[PDB]
């Protein structure tokens, strides 16, 4: 996430902070609800943080803890992982590894858990969905991405060798070569409680959210944010992707949900006003969609087009192909509800127009 880069809400006030600014600090734990730990991990990037869980939990007999999500390899947060080890876990051992999705900040240390940290102390089963699984194998094993790029209107030879010269691996420097498949409404039990899988898409493959009905608690993952909104982005691999309708509808699961219902964001600060956040997540792409609208009804855009009004501030080009995705998605939303008109022009690059 060094290059990536996202909206702040400026409606934060509208939400709940049952903490305040109460934070863990590293290699320390905060109770946030009974049997429910929050643990906050370093990151080197803009988001400078990633929140993990640890949950009380019994299986076989075995009193012990269930993880969910696990960090980047980054050695500070293995250290503050043994500290943990050493000093925050009561003595007893992690039972398992829950991963919400494939992306770095979550799986990275996925298979360094699973296997003991440094000691080896215990050898223990990811549980995880199966597209963020496989995605994540795929990707833990480019000059498409600048092919891509270049047909959506980035044409400085420059800026295309950066990124034809190009992550994931040292972050996700292993994948377990097992995993327990996690599917959308199965009941886990975990400690005193149920907590039913919610899977969400368009941020991607199929992430899991866990949802504690009967104590109203949820793992939100990366798909509710307070402060930030979700990456939601068109890439080389799915050219014709429609990730922005799959997310705005993916909201839709929380929206059922209890409105007084804690949410425990990957990033940001545990909150209530689940509601109300979703509701300042769909304006913010309303938003956007008309900006797009806009711009489309005057000139046929492409998505390097659409960045600069889209973003207001200066991108560095590794930022701009971030961008650039996230433009994409909101042209290929209109685009294939039939409000735009996809266009390759003859310098080969792909244009949108009313
Ligand atoms: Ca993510
Ligand atoms: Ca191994
Ligand atoms: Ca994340």
């Amino acid at each position: 996430a060094h290059h990536h880069h996202h909206h702040m809400n400026a409606l934060e006030h509208q939400l709940d902070y049952p903490f305040a600014d109460g934070m863990p600090a590293a290699g320390t734990t905060q109770e946030v609800a009974p049997g429910v730990y929050w643990l906050r991990m370093p990151l080197p990037f803009a988001l400078d943080h990633i929140n993990l869980w640890l949950l009380r939990d019994e299986i076989d007999g075995q009193k012990g803890w269930t993880i969910v999500d696990c960090g980047i390899a980054s050695g500070e947060i293995k250290a503050n992982w043994e500290t943990v080890f050493d000093t925050a876990l009561e003595g007893l051992p992690v039972l398992r590894v829950i991963v919400t999705h494939c992306h770095p900040d979550h799986l990275g240390l996925a298979n360094w858990l699973c296997e003991g940290g440094d000691k080896k102390r215990w050898n223990v089963r990811l549980w995880i969905t199966l597209g963020e699984y496989m995605l994540g194998r795929v990707m833990a094993a480019g000059e498409g991405a600048a092919r891509h790029f270049a047909r959506h209107g980035l044409r400085d030879e420059a800026s295309l060798d950066k990124l034809r010269n190009r992550y994931y691996a040292d972050l996700v420097p292993a994948v377990p070569g097992q995993y327990r498949r996690l599917r959308d409404g199965d009941a886990l039990s975990i400690g005193a409680r149920t907590w039913r899988v919610v899977t969400g898409f368009g941020h991607s493959p199929e992430h899991c959210a866990l949802h504690a009905e009967a104590d109203g608690v949820l793992i939100s993952g990366d798909m509710v944010l307070p402060r930030i909104s979700t990456n939601v982005s068109v890439f080389d691999i799915e050219p014709e992707g429609n990730p922005l309708a799959l997310y705005l509808e993916s909201l839709g699961r929380y929206e059922t949900m209890a409105a007084d219902t804690l949410v425990l964001p990957s990033h940001g600060k545990p909150f209530r006003g689940l509601h109300t956040r979703i509701g300042q997540l769909r304006d913010h792409h309303a938003a956007r969609l008309a900006e797009v609208r806009a711009a489309c009804a005057d000139k046929p855009c492409s998505a390097a087009d659409i960045v600069p009004i889209m973003f207001r501030r200066a991108l560095d080009i590794h930022q701009m192909t971030f961008a650039m995705g996230e433009a994409l998605a909101h042209l290929h939303l209109l685009w294939l509800q039939g409000e735009l008109t996809r266009v390759q022009g003859e310098d080969g690059v792909i244009r949108f127009r009313a």
